[PDB]
């Protein structure tokens, strides 16, 4: 696939300047080692778990740590010891949804930057993380494809969940829909839905999947990283139907309406979490919020659709 040359070199360039530099991933990891250790104060059943986009080996430079306490309260005493141990944060005690957010170290030498949200019991944000993080072991292209999404949605100012648009994992999910689903020849199989998937109930979900990696083939998708990403592009500005469609990743074809799913009355955009079924991760994306966002993969594509010279593609990722 020599089609996207150019743009493809540019986006290389580019991810090699947003990923995570292996210097603060090991710093983080020594940051993971420290809190562990301060959990074992606590209780020697309590086990400290990384998930997200640093475990899965999908972060952008200067990323928060998502960790997860799991056992069987002990998060007051986790936060007192934390504190009494020189970090600084926040936590609401009885919350529904109990998080220790970090905001900063004092005597352990993280940084007064150093970010970490703690949560106790998601099994489930483990394991959609043991999901993500097979498919970008199985290829190469996943990961500089999503940090180039997620440093576009966030350049672009539509990574805001909290303001009407939508999370990165929201937008890891779009990346993985289309490269399993949409673009043909398939760049990976649905783990899913393979037929040597066995069911794995957790939470009251079904997380099981197939994760057994040796055994599955190479893509027999050629297309270059450009390739990907203008077609990613195009296919959430063009083809996409948001009033009517669901991202899923529990369809055989990848067609699911939010008639069928029950999801018609916040289900603006409809992107059902892989696992955990009954969640649109997509829920926080206002009307307007979904303007942009649509606005905005159609001005990713018309760029890159230009028949012109010397694409100007630095505006990808231009402010605003
Ligand atoms: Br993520
Ligand atoms: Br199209
Ligand atoms: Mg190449
Ligand atoms: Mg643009």
């Amino acid at each position: 696939d020599m089609s996207h040359k150019e743009f493809t070199k540019f986006c290389y360039e580019v991810y090699n300047e947003i990923k995570i530099s292996d210097k603060e991933f090991k710093e983080k990891r020594a940051a993971l080692d420290t809190l562990r250790l301060c959990l074992k104060r606590i209780s020697p059943d309590a086990e400290l778990v990384a998930f997200g986009s640093l475990e899965s080996g999908l972060a952008l430079k200067n990323s928060d740590m998502d960790l997860c306490v799991l056992m069987d309260t002990i998060a007051l005493q986790f936060y007192e010891e934390l504190i009494a141990e020189g970090f600084e944060g926040k936590f609401l005690q009885r919350a529904r949804i109990p998080i220790i957010k970090l905001t900063s170290d004092t005597k352990n030498g993280f940084g007064a930057s150093f970010q970490c949200a703690i949560g106790f019991n998601n099994r489930l944000a483990i394991h959609n993380t043991l999901l993500l993080s097979s498919y970008t072991k199985l290829d190469a292209r996943l990961k500089p494809m999503v940090l180039l999404v997620k440093h576009w949605a966030k350049r672009k100012q539509i990574n805001s969940p909290y303001f009407g648009t939508l999370s990165s994992y929201g937008y890891v999910l779009m990346v993985l829909y289309y490269l399993i689903h949409v673009i043909k020849p398939p760049v990976f199989p649905n783990l899913l839905l393979s037929p040597l998937k066995q069911e794995k109930i957790v939470d009251g979900f079904d997380v099981g999947f197939d994760d057994k990696l040796e055994d599955i083939p190479p893509s027999q998708n050629y297309s270059s990283l450009g390739s990907l990403l203008h077609g990613f592009f195009r296919f959430y500005a063009y083809k996409f139907e948001p009033r009517e469609k669901v991202v899923t990743f529990r369809r055989p074809d990848g067609y699911l309406t939010k008639q069928e799913k029950g999801w018609t009355s916040r289900y603006i955009l409809a992107i059902e979490d892989p696992f955990e079924i009954s969640h649109n991760v997509g829920r926080t994306v206002s009307s307007s919020g979904l303007y942009r966002i649509r606005g905005e993969f159609m001005a990713a594509s018309r760029l890159l659709n230009s028949r012109s010279y010397p694409i100007p593609y630095d505006s990808l990722f231009e402010e605003a």
